[PDB]
């Protein structure tokens, strides 16, 4: 049964108290190309020279992490990532550091990412949409089981691997909390209301987020949108949603129960909790273990690194 979860709460708690450090070195890798550069670090497709494989290497300038006051978000991302295992979570393969930089070597997810697929296709049929939502629910079941709130769900973070399945990436806003917490963070279209009204909030913000994701997937656009962020903030608070013509009925009611402004009458956060997600008419034709196992047919399958001679920021990244 869910002896699987307590077996994984153990595996994660052990890696959490004694995280792995220094499991590779930059010399044993080779620059192919710069995938991207930005908020989440500067990432590089690289090849492991003694094995053949490819990986996404995120490189962070330590001095710049300190300047931008991102020390603890960075240590925390790494610490969570090296402790978690689930088939829809991208894997921190290796991590290490050197004089100038930190390095997180990740599974390379080469099939592009969901934001970009919505953009170019237009929208997903409801079955296709439902294939992804399943993986996210099973992912949020796991993460929530180890007391990890995700807080960055959005299409841009959801890569599509070579068997059509989803890998969640970016743990930058992830937090380990048993109780409640308060940081205003995350993509505005995806924020649940209690985050904006600056009360505390809990695990439940990830299910609101799921609903925003389900909507955006199914519809082609997110349910609360504007040219300005406070205008997105304003709509979420007012809780008024217009489903487009072609939405099915059973779905249109799923999105009323995940996008519920009222904490206690909201799916995910209940007596039952997660099973209200699974035991529901829109997920009737969804085998919840064939998804885990990867047996379902997926609906669609597509600079110099200057390193200083002197060590920088030694004490502030000693845990890394
Ligand atoms: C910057 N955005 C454009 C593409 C996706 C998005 C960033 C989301 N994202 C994708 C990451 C990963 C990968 C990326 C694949 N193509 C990219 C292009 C830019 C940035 C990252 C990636 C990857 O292969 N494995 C990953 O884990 C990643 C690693 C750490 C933090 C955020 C990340």
């Amino acid at each position: 049964v869910k002896e699987f979860l307590a077996k994984a709460k153990e595996d994660f708690l052990k890696k959490w108290e004694n995280p792995a450090q220094n499991t590779a070195h930059l010399d044993q890798f080779e620059r192919i190309k710069t995938l991207g550069t930005g908020s989440f670090g500067r990432v590089m497709l690289v090849k492991h020279m003694e094995t053949g494989n490819h990986y996404a290497m995120k490189i962070l300038d330590k001095q710049k992490v300190v300047k931008l006051k991102q020390i603890e978000h960075t240590l925390n991302e790494k610490r969570i990532l090296q402790a978690v295992n689930f088939p829809f979570l991208v894997k921190l393969e290796f991590s290490f550091k050197d004089n100038s930089n930190l390095y997180m070597v990740m599974e390379y997810a080469p099939g592009g990412e969901m934001f970009s697929h919505l953009r170019r296709i237009g929208r997903f049929s409801e079955p296709h949409a439902r294939f992804y939502a399943a993986q996210i629910v099973l992912t949020f079941e796991y993460l929530h089981s180890l007391d990890l709130i995700y807080r960055d769900l959005k299409p841009e973070n959801l890569m599509i691997d070579q068997q059509g399945y989803i890998k969640v990436t970016d743990f930058g806003f992830a937090k380990r909390v048993k109780g409640r917490t308060w940081t205003l963070c995350g993509t505005p279209e995806y924020l649940a209301p209690e985050i904006i009204l600056s009360k505390g909030y809990n695990k439940a913000v990830d299910w609101w987020a799921l609903g925003v994701l389900i909507y955006e997937m199914a519809a082609g656009y997110p349910p609360f949108f504007a040219d300005q962020p406070i205008q997105i903030y304003e709509k979420i608070v007012s809780g008024k949603v217009r489903f487009p013509s072609h939405f099915s009925s059973d779905l249109k009611d799923l999105l009323r129960n995940l996008l519920q402004v009222d904490l206690t009458k909201r799916f995910g956060n209940l007596k039952n909790g997660v099973n209200d997600i699974k035991n529901h008419k829109w997920f009737a034709t969804t085998d919840w273990i064939a998804i885990y196992q990867r047996k379902v047919e997926a609906p669609f399958i597509p600079e110099e690194i200057r390193v200083s001679i002197n060590e920088k920021c030694g004490k502030e990244f000693s845990e890394f």
